[PDB]
């Protein structure tokens, strides 16, 4: 079922990066999983420096915490920064110094359509707090896919739009009064856009909400815990209900609790 957000769990580690490329990164899994791939599937993408291109898969999650990679597919254009998430089969992903996400079919390393994201300021704009050129954060909730930006005539207040996942249209916008580059990074449950207020902070929050069903915002005080004191990713997976993470070489997950 389907609640606002009211309370997030304490951080568990579940692998930890062994060199400096994974200081920030992605991880991930399918929400909606398709053969060859099951809800165990994991993907893993170390983001530190200019030609990333490396995703790592592993079959199950024993994989994942304690070996290596069972496939690595080599994107055919650089990835920008920590937004990505992969969604019925493909991974969606910004393309290195662009506004262009890049949907990329993980079965067959086809890439099934491009998009500009309309007026998205991008490199270094409109970043989440930390920086690390995280313009462009793609998201998936209970209803699909979505990507949260800012532009120019939102004054950097993030904005959050309803992608088709078939060919990348933008199907709705919603603008809310939330400086992007005043939270840590945001996430969508159910609908409504949430933020952290630190990516520091032992002693974060789950700061602001926009319901994209009312219009409404508000303030909240959720405690939120950087454990290691750097979070560059963090985002909800609608399947398994948790965030999933990433914090200074940290691939971490939170239990949630909606009302
Ligand atoms: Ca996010
Ligand atoms: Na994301």
């Amino acid at each position: 079922g389907c609640g606002e957000l009211v309370w997030v769990g304490e951080p568990l580690t579940l692998r930890t990066a062994e060199t400096i490329t994974g200081k920030y990164g992605v991880w991930m899994r399918d929400p909606k999983p398709t053969y060859p791939y099951t809800q165990e599937t994991t993907w893993r993408i170390d983001t530190v420096g200019k030609d990333v291109r490396q995703v790592f898969e592993y079959d199950l999650i024993s994989q994942f915490m304690q070996g290596y990679p069972s496939k690595v597919h080599i994107l055919p254009r650089p990835l920008e920064s920590t937004g990505a998430v992969v969604y019925s089969g493909s991974l969606y992903f910004q393309g290195a110094e662009s506004r262009t996400v890049i949907r990329y079919e993980l079965n067959t390393e086809t890439v099934k359509a491009e998009k500009e994201i309309p007026g998205a300021g991008y490199h270094g704009q409109f970043p989440y707090s930390w920086g690390g050129y995280t313009d462009i954060d793609l998201a998936v909730d209970e209803a699909g896919l979505w990507v949260i930006y800012s532009t120019d005539e939102a004054k950097g207040a993030i904005v959050l739009s309803k992608l088709n996942p078939e060919n990348l249209e933008l199907e709705q916008t919603w603008e809310t009064n939330i400086r992007k580059q005043s939270v840590a990074n945001a996430f969508i449950i159910c609908g409504t856009l949430y933020t952290v207020s630190s990516y520091t902070s032992a002693d974060a929050t789950v700061n602001f909400a926009y319901d994209t069903g009312t219009g409404i915002s508000k303030t909240l005080t959720i405690p939120f815990k950087n454990r290691y004191k750097y979070s560059s990713m963090i985002d909800y997976n609608p399947l398994e209900k948790k965030l999933f993470a990433w914090d200074n070489l940290n691939m971490v997950t939170y239990d949630i609790k909606l009302s």
